């Protein structure tokens, strides 16, 4: 009916090709609750290379 995908501040916009890959990972985890924010900010888009 209505596909639930991410639309966060930095991360790719809702109807972009890169969004389907990152938003589908967060949609599969859980269902409807907390996940989406911490999974769309943790898996956002362009990650910076840094070994902590």
């Amino acid at each position: 009916e209505d596909p639930l995908y991410c639309q966060a501040i930095g991360c790719p916009t809702l109807y972009s090709e890169a969004n389907l890959a990152v938003s589908k990972e967060c949609r599969d985890q859980g269902k409807l609750g907390d996940d989406f924010h911490r999974c769309c900010e943790e898996q956002c888009g362009s990650t910076t290379p840094a070994s902590a």
